[PDB]
């Protein structure tokens, strides 16, 4: 096809869930084992095959310690749609990301599509969130919901594909 599309999207959640890893297991397709947390933000640009049409992610990694927090609205404000992510053996970091999809369903644009990102699938042997339990919390927020791994590759290029299917 020769249709062209271009959407901005940004990652949000608590820091060491694997947001950068993520991003850089879709875009070229690496994976580091000791990955330093991101200072602020950082910006990395992927672009797929979908159908008859050519999608452009323009990708907004954000750093998700704490201090970093009055800074979202820079990168979430004008995205198209956000990937909130979590780590599954981490209970506290799910919480933390239940209230980043709140803050985006109140602050960000209107129609943006949300997906959730169970991250570090492949560390099921030390599971803290109940895959049912987020998939129904997903269902009930509107929020597209993969369990992913960026160190397998699990479901990385499927969620992003998904997301933009929906755009
Ligand atoms: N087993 C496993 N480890 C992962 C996975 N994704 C990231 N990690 C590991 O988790 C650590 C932190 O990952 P990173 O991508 O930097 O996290 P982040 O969410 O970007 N942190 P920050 O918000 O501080 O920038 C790294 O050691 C990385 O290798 C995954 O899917 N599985
Ligand atoms: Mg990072």
């Amino acid at each position: 096809g020769n249709k062209i599309c271009q959407f901005k999207l940004v990652l949000l959640g608590e820091s060491l869930v694997g947001k950068s890893s993520l991003v850089l297991r879709f875009v070229k397709g690496q994976f580091h084992e000791f990955q330093e947390s991101t200072i602020g933000a950082a910006f990395l640009t992927q672009t797929v095959c979908l159908d008859d049409t050519t999608v452009k992610f323009e990708i907004w990694d954000t750093a998700g310690q704490e201090r970093y927090h009055s800074l979202a609205p820079m990168y979430y404000r004008g995205a198209q749609a956000a990937i909130v992510v979590y780590d599954i053996t981490n209970e506290e970091s799910f919480a933390r990301a239940k209230n980043w999809v709140k803050e985006l369903q109140r602050q960000a644009s209107p129609n943006i599509v949300i997906a959730l990102s169970g991250n570090k699938a492949d560390l099921a042997n030390k599971r803290a969130v109940d895959f049912q339990e987020a998939q129904s919390y997903a269902d009930d927020n509107s929020l597209l919901f993969m369990e992913t791994s960026a160190k397998t590759s699990m479901n990385v290029n499927e969620i992003f594909m998904a997301i933009a299917k929906k755009l």
